[PDB]
């Protein structure tokens, strides 16, 4: 089908050129259902951390995106308690010449960089931009926690 053959071929690209600190792939016969493994970036304040993403691509895939959530608790203002998130290309900018790839690129890049302005947990964006010292403090801890 168009989705199957699309997550084939994303998942052959993804296993030849994996994004830094992550991998991905199906967690058995249906290639449907992936799971990640993304590395807390180096450097930053989730360093260390090892971190779980459920994937599920849908049967209209690539016309919807594929639904995305952390299974490991993380701190993080565009990341809930209930691993969902905010990211603008899971949900409105979505589009077909997208890839899973570029989709856990982006979730690696937000744990570099959060996005306090476009927040999922508005009391921990207003800590990184008010105490950016205990918002670190924090994500630290439960790096190691909840990651490790």
């Amino acid at each position: 089908s168009t989705s199957a053959k699309r997550i084939q071929k994303e998942l052959a690209e993804i296993t030849l050129d994996p994004p830094p600190n992550c991998s991905a792939g199906p967690k058995g016969d249906n290639i449907y259902e992936w799971r990640s493994t993304i590395l807390g970036p180096p450097g930053s304040v989730y360093e260390g951390g090892v971190f779980f993403l459920d994937i599920t691509f849908s049967p209209d895939y690539p016309f919807k995106p594929p639904k995305v959530t952390f299974r490991t608790r993380i701190y993080h203002c565009n990341i809930n308690s209930q691993g969902v998130i905010c990211l603008d290309i899971l949900k409105d900018n979505w589009s077909p010449a997208l890839t899973i790839s570029k989709v856990l690129l982006s979730i690696c890049s937000l744990l570099t960089d959060c996005n306090p302005a476009d927040p999922l947990v508005g009391s921990i964006a207003t800590q990184y931009m008010t105490n950016r010292a205990e918002h670190d403090r924090m994500a630290r801890q439960w790096t190691k926690r909840y990651a490790t």
